[PDB]
């Protein structure tokens, strides 16, 4: 088996003639130890690289590269798994730096790789991280026909957002709900979870069928993070009424491309889904910051301090669904929050 | 004022090199008349333009480019707004045909510009047409800092999609909601409107302020299709039972780039987002598969037969609102079917 990397990366720091000689030396030396061959790249502040040989030697060279102080973005745009014939077999790493020469032919091509690139960090921004993992493992994700999978769907929100949305202006709402979502997300994915959508204030994410503790964990978190946020902001910062509420659902759903010929995503869908936002739509009412399904609870490895709730029920197998939240500290300090949801607004008032 | 417009578009029919003469030699002369510059490429069934010259000129000559037949996927990767200075002034469409010039230094560019074009190809189908708009105006997305708009919020669902999903397989779950999804695109597209979000089986979009009326026309519109694709479906095909509830609501919002810094998009929040989703929800107990609030009854210029509905809320500001609907041949047969969707799993079981 012989892989095919491609990559695109940016200049931490502006690299001079000295330095970005000294990258092609290394490159060429080390390459012929290991066989493996490939093409190196330059332009306005961006590295291009191809890369050809062994799968295990390869995946170890792109490994060394991501530890390097004067790369930033390193996005790998395509990946072949199975090779018979090398494109490149009588080079190691041929540099060609297009920032120094121009010809007649390249100067167009030069125009087009820099607003190509360009556009291609813009959608990077704008498209779900999830889909860059899936063209880095060496698959087009378009390609992936939608398969059924147990998972867990987390659903979150801003209690009270409305207030916020009604008394402060336009630029401070936004970083406010943006403050929240960078939270949520950077939580759930080290806790290795996927954020899949957004909706006014609301957070849809999901983990693995068995991860149903790591959920909790995730949770439990976001509402720690906010605490620090609720305190820690100084006097006359909107982030200091800032309260979450989450819901989760153990189910089988759908995971696959869904949504129009235009726009679509790699996201889940299913009747998991409706529990959790349904579970988490309740948080206000039951007074827990925090609220989940039995089969979460039953899925769980760790012996949580479980709270059980009047049960309520809603679509499904027709069967009625035990709600159960956490009794913690953290917890405790957050349920309060949402009967705190009229002493809010008087705050916003000043601001 | 000047403009500068890069463009990718993909090859329709299979072309050899003397029709490839032909693009080139009637764009030079007219490009020579017309007073503007450029260059024109060649690839993998991939096209590749720089346009420049006078602003009205470059619109009317791209107007013509966006109606030739050998086109698909035209995306304009950069507008440059104002201009001071052409950067091919010697040079009127100077055609490059990739395919049949095979150099040392060109061979690797050449794999580079298709890789980043058909990983560009691919982030194109997971992101909203909206930043693809915003880029072709000029400016760019992420530099866009969020404003008060005053906009009428559409959502949408699939009527008791819940029993779609556990009698028919993946395969043919998915297309259903794919197929309405393009349905409520297409319709809303047309009558001025923007699908900004997914979510599970729902569609989040929006018509202009003013455009209240043409926002109602849409609604009505989507239920039309869906009767149609109902009559007309074979037996055996789910989307003989496909029913569909709209929820309407008008007033101010906050438009902007709502995320993570992992993960953002250029949609709304505020007021009008939460009221247009609730009463979505409530054409499932109300018993009318269009329903709206009442700033959208107000704002409305043609004499609708408005029914009035069991005024409520949810959340808030405690305050209850005017719900209303429409007295059409239409309404009252999509309406129905809310009714009769406690009994649409029998058919769903017969595949
Ligand atoms: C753009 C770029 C390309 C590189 N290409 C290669 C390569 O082809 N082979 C290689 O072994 N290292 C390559 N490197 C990584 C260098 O070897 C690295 O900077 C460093 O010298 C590794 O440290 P070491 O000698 O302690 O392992 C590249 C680095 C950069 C910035
Ligand atoms: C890839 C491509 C690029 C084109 N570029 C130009 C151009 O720069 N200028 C132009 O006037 N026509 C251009 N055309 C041709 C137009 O699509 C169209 O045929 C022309 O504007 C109308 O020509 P006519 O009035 O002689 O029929 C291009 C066509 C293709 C397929």
């Amino acid at each position: 088996h012989m892989k095919r990397l491609t990559y695109i990366s940016k200049f931490s720091r502006p690299l001079s003639g000295d330095e970005i000689e000294a990258i092609g030396r290394i490159s060429s030396q080390k390459n012929q130890q290991a066989n493996v061959t490939g093409v190196l790249l330059c332009l306005d502040g961006i590295f291009f690289q191809i890369l050809e040989g062994e799968a295990e030697k390869i995946d170890r060279i792109y490994e060394r590269i991501l530890a390097d102080e004067r790369h930033t973005d390193i996005l790998c745009l395509k990946s072949e798994v199975e090779v018979q014939e090398r494109m490149f077999p009588d080079w190691s790493m041929q540099t060609i730096n297009l920032d120094e020469n121009t010809d007649f032919l390249i100067r167009p091509i030069k125009v087009l790789l820099q607003t190509l690139t360009e556009s291609h960090r813009i959608l990077e921004k704008y498209t779900q991280p999830s889909i860059f993992k899936i063209i880095s493992q060496g698959t087009n994700p378009l390609n992936i026909r939608p398969k059924a999978v147990e998972k867990i769907v987390f659903f979150s929100d801003i209690v009270s957002f409305s207030t916020f949305a009604e008394k402060l202006p336009v630029e401070e709402v936004v970083s406010v709900v943006n403050s929240y979502f960078s939270v949520c997300t950077a939580i759930i994915t080290r806790q290795g979870g996927e954020v899949t959508k957004f909706i006014g204030d609301c957070v849809m994410a999901y983990f693995d069928g068995d991860c149903a503790d790591q959920a909790i964990q995730a949770s439990l978190d976001i509402l720690m993070e906010l605490e620090i946020l609720r305190n820690s902001a100084p006097e006359g910062s909107p982030l200091r009424v800032l309260y979450s509420g989450i819901g989760l659902a153990k189910g089988k759903v759908i995971e696959g491309n869904i949504g129009s010929e235009l726009k679509r995503d790699y996201t889940i869908l299913g009747d998991a889904v409706n529990v959790a936002a349904r579970l988490e739509a309740l948080t206000r009412q039951l007074s827990q910051a925090l609220v989940f399904s039995s089969e979460v609870k039953n899925s769980a490895t760790k012996s949580w301090n479980f709270i059980w709730l009047t049960d309520s029920e809603l679509k499904g197998k027709s069967e009625s669904i035990d709600i159960y939240s956490i009794d913690n500290e953290m917890t405790r300090k957050s349920s309060g929050g949402l009967e705190i949801a009229r002493n809010i607004g008087h705050y916003l008032e000043r601001v």
